[PDB]
């Protein structure tokens, strides 16, 4: 499993010809973001982006293989933000819902009372409604991030974090993730602190709604730890000059992603975790 594969993406991910690279199905928001990020304070905080290549009539982001320097990577994909869908997707869901049966059924199996009577009748919900529900049953709403997935060095993968919500549950996931590796945790924390600092000055970050992106925590048994922001497929610029502080609550209209609330909390949780 490659890190794009681990961010739970396409089935398009592929090795490039060049060692230490990784092809991700190109998406325009992401290419744009990565390009900006390469010229941003956050350049170091995101996989190197080497541009786009064509293979098989499809465009791929040539990304640093974030896993490449790691020897048996443990990977945790942490979706950042109190909100995990664009406001534009919420708007589109109201205007023109694409009803998702699969997502309904996922809600219905998890919390049969969660779908409204109408959703029950449709056997389908909109993705944003699914995502909002996902945010509320996970830590996204309250903490501004959530664990999506873990790949362990043992090859195992889990995405079973959907109802990981409380600060402790999250802490526990991270605790299990880092497997007592204090160095990794410290590195993670240092990295996050640094990422936060970078975020807080990043021109890109202040100008973009960063939704659906993840912090990809990678470490290995050699205690290499990295964190990178990845998955900028839903990171989109704010209207000219408009900025987000990325902390204040999302209130439809303000495009606030709570990214930094998430990162604040994540840091807090990791910091709490480091002190256990």
């Amino acid at each position: 499993m490659s890190w794009v594969q681990l961010a739970g993406h396409t089935g398009s991910f592929k090795a490039a010809g060049t060692s230490g690279l990784i092809l991700k199905r190109c998406s325009e928001p992401e290419r744009y973001c990565l390009a900006r990020l390469m010229a941003d304070a956050l350049r170091g905080c995101v996989p190197a982006f080497h541009g786009v290549v064509e293979r098989d009539g499809e465009s791929y982001l040539q990304l640093q293989d974030l896993l490449d320097g790691f020897d048996g990577p443990c990977v945790l994909d942490c979706k950042m933000g109190v909100r995990t869908y664009l406001e534009e997707e919420l708007t589109k869901a109201r205007e023109r819902p694409k009803l998702r049966k699969d997502m309904y059924k996922k809600m219905l199996a998890v919390d049969p009372e969660a779908p409204t009577e109408e959703e029950h009748a449709q056997r389908a919900v909109t993705k944003p409604r699914y995502m909002q529900w996902r945010e509320g049953i996970s830590s996204s709403t309250t903490l501004g991030f959530r664990i999506e997935g873990i790949k362990k060095a043992d090859g195992s993968c889990s995405t079973d974090f959907k109802t990981t919500r409380s600060r402790e549950q999250v802490l526990r996931v991270f605790e299990e993730f880092v497997q007592g590796d204090e160095e990794v945790l410290r590195r993670y924390l240092n990295r996050l602190q640094q990422i936060r600092d970078t975020l807080e000055v990043s021109e890109f970050f202040r100008r973009h709604e960063v939704i659906g992106s993840s912090l990809l925590f990678v470490h290995d048994h050699c205690h290499r730890a990295g964190v990178w922001l990845i998955d900028f497929g839903k990171t989109t610029p704010l209207p000219d000059g408009q900025i987000l502080d990325h902390r204040r609550p999302w209130e439809e209209g303000n495009r606030e992603d709570g990214y930094l609330l998430g990162l604040d909390n994540l840091i807090g949780i990791l910091a709490s975790l480091a002190e256990r």
